[PDB]
């Protein structure tokens, strides 16, 4: 398991626009488009992240291609972040993913918020983190995905992904 293999688990893939759980337009491994409600801009937006007329419609190899560039966007936003890049260098590997992927979900913007739980985490108190974790939104929204990346914070292992 890695980093990618996870989130393709948390993501799935899907090639033709669809709506998130938050009703916004994305495609491939969970790229958002847009937060507009306008299916033409979603349409543009992806155009312009192919480079063609996808006409809503993209490969495999493409939506791999923007997941890639996804995850390297992720990581590279928490090793800019002021925040995040100090949590993330005192954490080992499997842990790392964790933190990388509610990234990939919620921005680094969002994750930066959770103050108390960053704080927990640094500290490695697993425990506590992993609850003071659970009380957001984000895990009352999508509750199974948020189960699985806070076991992996309180448990160092991918046991939530076999
Ligand atoms: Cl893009
Ligand atoms: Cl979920
Ligand atoms: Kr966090």
């Amino acid at each position: 398991m890695n980093i990618f293999e996870m989130l393709r688990i948390d993501e799935g893939l899907r090639l033709k626009i669809y709506k998130d759980t938050e009703g916004y337009y994305t495609i491939g491994i969970g790229h958002l488009l847009t937060k507009s409600p306008s299916l033409n801009a979603a349409k543009s937006e992806l155009d312009k992240a192919i480079g063609r007329n996808t006409n809503g419609v993209i490969t495999k190899d493409e939506a791999e291609k923007l997941f890639n560039q996804d995850v390297d966007a992720a990581v590279r936003g928490i090793l800019r972040n002021a925040k995040l890049k100090p949590v993330y260098d005192s954490l080992d590997a499997v842990r790392r993913a964790a933190l990388i992927n509610m990234v990939f979900q919620m921005g680094e913007t969002g994750v930066a918020g959770f103050t108390n739980s960053l704080r927990m985490l640094q500290q490695k108190r697993w425990d506590e983190a992993a609850v003071n974790l659970a009380k957001s939104r984000w895990y009352n929204q999508t509750p199974n995905r948020a189960k699985r990346v806070i076991t992996t914070f309180r448990t160092g292992t991918w046991d939530a992904y076999k």
